[PDB]
């Protein structure tokens, strides 16, 4: 069984997306997303072996008939999903990133001689890396896995292929305190100018970390805005607000569709709602009524109502969130909150591999 992500870090943490060109993982149709997972030597796991994106059904060139069942089998891409490390940790950065590299030299050679089969578990010739193989009903073959012998490819990473997740205290966004927190903060929907505002909105109220509140509110805001903004340009159905109603004509899957969670540009991973259980009840209640205004006055109604009612209820931004990471001391754990980076930026290229 491929283990799961650590969940806790005790300051902010990264992990990595990578899906490699040159080649295809053929697999049973419905199989976990999950077929293998590279760990050093010293058994600390560096990245999952994954399927990604659907390339069509599989079928076994007839040249390699083997009397093995492939019925229903289907190809995708691979995916290298790094096990997340702390952001200031060099040696695991380098170490995930040297992991990736050497596995691409292995699948060279494995789509050369093995073309069409699993891959084995193996340790690499320096005894440095260490292949697991948790679903051995797979197959790697070279291009899109049509043809039994490969155009002698050199299995590859590039930028285009590339994510960051960003996993940072929940407590922390807003304050602009660390260079992770300040390039989070340069979100195109993050609105710092709602911290002031929430600041001139409350201040009657006796409340128990202002800072706090404003920072949260800040938040809550620019992502329900940047929801409706998006459910608008997009045509997305949200909860019960149709588009069509507004003479919106539907553009996009919805909330998941890659078009959309592009539009983010820095996409939120974790579940909005998570936020206020780092607020005291009053304070939470306090955020939450000031953020109704902020929709109404600039959405219609109906659209205010259904994206309020949506993240209040435990929506997600974008699908299955990482709702259970937290930051700090191990004892007394803080929610953390995590962002893809659809496009890795200048300040993160040193944690991805490269070929070149
Ligand atoms: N606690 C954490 N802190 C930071 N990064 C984390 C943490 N937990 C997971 N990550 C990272 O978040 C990313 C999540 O990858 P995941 O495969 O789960 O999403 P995905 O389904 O592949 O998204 P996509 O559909 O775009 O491929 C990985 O790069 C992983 O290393
Ligand atoms: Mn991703």
């Amino acid at each position: 069984a491929t283990p799961d992500f650590p969940t806790h870090f005790p300051k902010s943490s990264i992990g990595i997306e990578n899906e490699l060109a040159g080649l295809v993982v053929a697999m049973p149709a419905n199989s976990a997303q999950k077929f293998g997972y590279v760990k050093s030597a010293q058994g600390d796991a560096l990245f999952m072996l994954t399927k990604d994106m659907n390339q069509g059904s599989y079928q076994r060139p007839p040249s390699l008939q083997d009397g093995k069942n492939y019925q229903n089998w289907q190809t995708h891409t691979v995916e290298l999903v790094s096990y997340p490390c702390e952001m200031d940790d060099k040696a695991a950065v380098e170490t995930r990133k040297q992991a990736m590299l050497w596995l691409a030299t292995h699948f060279t050679t494995h789509i050369d001689q093995s073309n069409h089969q699993p891959l084995a578990p193996i340790q690499s010739e320096d005894g440095r890396f260490v292949i697991e193989i948790t679903n051995a009903k797979h197959v790697i073959a070279a291009g899109n896995g049509i043809s039994a012998e490969s155009q002698g490819q050199t299995i590859t990473m590039t930028p285009s292929g590339q994510q960051a997740t960003v996993g940072v205290a929940a407590k922390g966004f807003g304050t602009s305190a660390t260079p992770e927190l300040r390039l989070l903060e340069s979100a195109p929907w993050y609105q710092k100018s709602l911290k002031s505002q929430f600041a001139s909105l409350t201040s009657a109220e006796n409340l128990d970390d202002k800072e706090l509140a404003a920072n949260v509110f800040a938040y809550l805001t620019s992502i329900y805005l940047k929801t409706a903004e998006l459910a608008k340009k997009f045509g997305i159905y949200i909860n019960e607000w149709d588009p069509m109603s507004e003479q919106i004509t539907p553009n996009a899957n919805g909330l998941t569709d890659p078009k959309v969670k592009n539009a983010w540009e820095i996409l939120p991973r974790t579940k909005p709602s998570k936020i206020v259980e780092i607020l005291s009840k009053s304070d939470a209640k306090a955020v939450m009524k000031h953020i109704k205004p902020q929709l109404q006055s600039r959405y219609s109604e109906s659209l205010s109502k259904n994206v309020f009612q949506y993240f209040q209820d435990g929506g997600e931004v974008a699908g299955h969130g990482i709702n259970n990471a937290t930051v700090g001391d191990k004892h007394s754990p803080e929610l953390a909150i995590l962002f893809e980076f659809r496009t890795v930026p200048n300040e993160l290229q040193s944690y991805l591999p490269k070929t070149e």
